[PDB]
């Protein structure tokens, strides 16, 4: 069931690595511009004044953020990101949170890591948002498994990969990191276009599960 990472091709490699290293981290802008009828429009904000287009699944998604003052953190590009302007316009998919909903203590989450079955080092993130999208922790984590077990270099020996996000009640999300949607991430990021975001204090701790080069 696990995707290998032989699967993927160079481009949707170095996109993966890309913005898993270079996350779009931005607090407290607000947008009272909606595009399409599911976009919100950050004129310029985006990197080097480029704007910023954040993308979401539904307008029922962009009209609650509207005009609010909003925190940003999500996977970031170029390729395929409508322009609003003649300016190069950056996206984004979801990872949009209230700027007023932070937490009373930043809540740090433990990592369980397995390569082949051995146990790692257990790993951390932390956020300090009431409401977290999964496409931040997400994010937060695949950065250290970029870092410590360079899942995302084509030549490291890690080949099938599994994050569990798991919550203090059965519930459990979990991201294939070989399983992208294509090599582009106007693609692969879709996984995040839901703006699914989670209670932080209901999360309990996650899985991580990489498996070596077979
Ligand atoms: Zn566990």
């Amino acid at each position: 069931d696990l995707h290998d990472k032989s699967e993927l091709t160079d481009l949707a490699l170095a996109n993966a690595y890309g913005q898993y290293n270079h996350p779009f981290i931005k607090e407290n802008i607000k947008s009272d511009e909606i595009s399409g009828e599911k976009d919100l429009i950050f004129r310029n904000q985006g990197d080097s004044g480029n704007d910023l287009r954040v993308k979401f699944a539904t307008a029922d998604l962009a009209q609650k953020f509207k005009n609010k003052n909003v925190d940003i953190y999500g996977a970031s590009f170029y390729y395929k990101c409508e322009k609003i302007s003649e300016n190069i316009s950056e996206c984004l998919y979801g990872g949009t949170t209230l700027n007023s909903e932070k937490l009373a203590q930043e809540r740090v989450i433990g990592a369980n890591v397995w390569v082949d079955g051995i146990q790692k080092e257990t790993e951390l993130i932390r956020t300090n948002k009431k409401n977290v999208t999964l496409q931040e922790l997400d994010i937060k984590i695949r950065k250290i498994l970029s870092d410590k077990y360079k899942i995302y270099y084509k030549d490291s020996e890690i080949s099938k990969g599994l994050i569990e996000f798991d919550m203090k009640t059965p519930r459990d999300y979990s991201f294939d990191i070989y399983d992208l949607g294509g090599e582009n991430d106007y693609e692969i990021d879709k996984i995040y276009e839901d703006n699914k975001t989670l209670k932080s204090d209901d999360i309990s701790h996650i899985d991580v599960n990489l498996y070596t080069k077979k």
